[PDB]
């Protein structure tokens, strides 16, 4: 570890300038990022259009934008546009899928599985087994391969990037291992979409608008391969359904904020326009710089290996400080936005809570140093 | 009577974007005021400045004011009120949480997707007695519920497919006398009918008569009932300590739209609920008078129904859906076409629905009547 300087990318500056000026310092795009002026305007415009021509007329007329959003998402995950459906977010997504699941309801997932995912799993009558992982919580693909062949399961649920830790999971290799054992794979890409390469052959993928794609809140996407989709049995309407519609049409049924969905379509568009690979390489870099700058802070140790290709960095207190209090202090006294991850976020992995930073492409080394500095003089 | 001059109507029109053509469809989706649109935009901007959840925390006063306004309209407490994605979200949250024996009675004109949610949640559904208009007969219902009791009564106080105002208050006390709680679907009724009627739970949608943003609804449950409920998510066997209402309000949502909504209900209170409702009743009367004499269409609602919903049944087998498309494409007039699926146990034939808000004029109603005559 001989420190390395930051790459200069105009991407960072373009991205900062495309969105409102931050009041203080925002290191929290893993919780909720920042909508561009274009995304905010497109949302506002739809709401105005609803008033001028009627809400549903407006919605019909927005079909091109909506479909473009499906198509953009589809391209990032290697699906077809018509496999992609809108939701309220990722927890909505997993519930739609698991509540629709036919036959034996068993699955395997990581021990670091997201608390509310486990909640949805249990609530849908699933039996849940842990996959083998190393000390960082990263799946051991070979071991998992053998385990799944001997002791199969109805599906594997992989959270490719966890909310509580910035480890990038070997999604692609695990997918082919599961497919070799004849088991479909669902991916929670709430953190991963717009961040990791999510084109990995999965059978279903879901994600949230408001995180790395910097879309409006209250939107998510769920993508399901046609072979799987047609096997599914939605909860509403009941399977003796007089109205004839496809599974995906049923899963997309319901009042929603249409303006926010067109907002989202603009946001994914901005990601494609910026260059997915370039954005991801930059986020990997942000993580490296973060872990380098924060390597030497009294009372905090960096959890992630330095070279993890993610922008999520988590800090564990070494003298029993409470992340939640530090976050409140950082906001109130320094205007620095972070997230405090409680144990409930990953109850079968986390033994102690952590402070999480999740900066986007626009963060500077100076800003990371300001955070480090503020973290030292915290009471 | 007829051409009442009401300043409310003009203020309401001018507080919102100019309509392109003619909008008679506030029962499907109304029109957000500039203030509501701006408040929504502002929250989204604030999320970008200070962080999404920081912004959400800071918006608590507005959000709580929205709960309090809703509470005042239904005669509940603010802390009984929870936000949802809409009314179908609401009914599902409630029915999926319902403890013990799952039986209910509802109207035959019950909303199709309500029946869907009922069936999906394992409820047995019995019809309430009604007159020829689909309006509940409270005395008969009283006897029926005493003889054959049920876990709850679900009343849609104003239907999507017909502008009959149900005697909610009378039915509520009849059910309470039989010891049976009452849930009210006030998607159409809130901001429209007096919804302060002693119900045990009430829900509604933002985008209709209150002219709020889409993707927001409210669900209100009395504390005695709320604490008996057993939410689906998280599972009841789970460790996380939160109230029932906290559980039902759990989830990613558009926070900006909720503050938008709080502004919208505020505008309703500010305008005077009673005055707005009296004006909507008037709009219905005028609509049915103007449309009384149209070839190929009969008016379904009695003229004096205190609602702004008027429905038209074709007398020579015209298809409402096609007429709606024509009206939009060729005349710029926005209506809704109600298919049988909207009330499958009442509707024998589909209908064209108009649902104008307070701002409609007699002239505009005549233009609609005229356009309806020269429709192919
Ligand atoms: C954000 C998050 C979720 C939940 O997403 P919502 O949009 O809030 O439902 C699930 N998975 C992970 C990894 C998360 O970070
Ligand atoms: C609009 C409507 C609903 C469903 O409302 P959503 O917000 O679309 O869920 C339910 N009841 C009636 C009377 C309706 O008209």
């Amino acid at each position: 570890l001989v420190p390395r300087g930051s790459h200069m990318v105009m991407l960072a500056q373009q991205w900062r300038d495309a969105r409102p000026k931050v009041a203080g310092l925002h290191l929290d795009s893993g919780a909720c990022s920042r909508q561009s002026f274009a995304v905010i305007d497109a949302t506002t415009a739809h709401a105005r259009h609803e008033a001028e021509v009627g809400g549903y007329v407006a919605a019909e007329a927005a079909t091109p934008a909506l479909d473009a959003g499906r198509a953009a998402v589809a391209s990032l995950i290697g699906f077809a546009a018509s496999d992609v459906v809108y939701t309220s977010g990722s927890n909505h997504a997993i519930d739609l899928l698991l509540s629709s699941w036919p036959g034996k309801r068993t699955l395997a997932c990581l021990p670091g599985e997201y608390g509310p995912n486990l909640s949805a799993m249990a609530a849908n009558g699933f039996q849940v087994r842990a996959l083998p992982v190393d000390d960082d919580g990263r799946v051991l693909v070979d071991e998992a391969s053998h385990e799944l062949s001997a002791h199969p399961v109805a599906l594997v649920h992989l959270t490719a990037l966890a909310s509580h830790r910035g480890i990038a999971q070997p999604a692609a290799e695990l997918v082919e291992a599961c497919h070799n054992a004849g088991i479909p794979v669902v991916i929670d890409a709430a953190q991963a979409l717009g961040h990791l390469d999510c084109n990995v052959g999965a059978d279903a993928v879901y994600s949230s608008s408001r995180k790395w794609l910097a879309g409006p809140r209250g939107v998510g996407v769920l993508a399901v391969r046609p072979e799987l989709a047609e096997r599914l049995q939605p909860r509403i309407p009941p399977s003796d359904w007089p109205i004839p519609m496809s599974v995906l049409e049923k899963l997309e049924l319901g009042e929603h904020n249409a303006a926010a969905r067109v907002g989202f379509s603009v946001a994914v568009g901005e990601h494609l326009a910026a260059g997915p690979t370039a954005v991801r390489e930059r986020l990997a870099e942000v993580g490296r710089l973060s872990r380098q700058v924060l390597a030497e802070v009294d009372g905090w140790r960096v959890v992630e290996p330095v070279d993890q290709p993610t922008a999520i960095t988590t800090l564990e207190s070494t003298d029993g400080a409470d992340p939640a209090s530090v976050r409140s202090w950082l906001i109130a006294e320094r205007g620095i936005v972070t997230t405090a991850c409680e144990l409930a976020r990953a109850p079968f992995e986390m033994r102690t809570p952590v402070l999480r930073i999740s900066p986007h492409v626009d963060v500077t080394v100076d800003e990371l140093e300001q955070f480090a500095a503020a973290l030292r003089e915290a009471p």
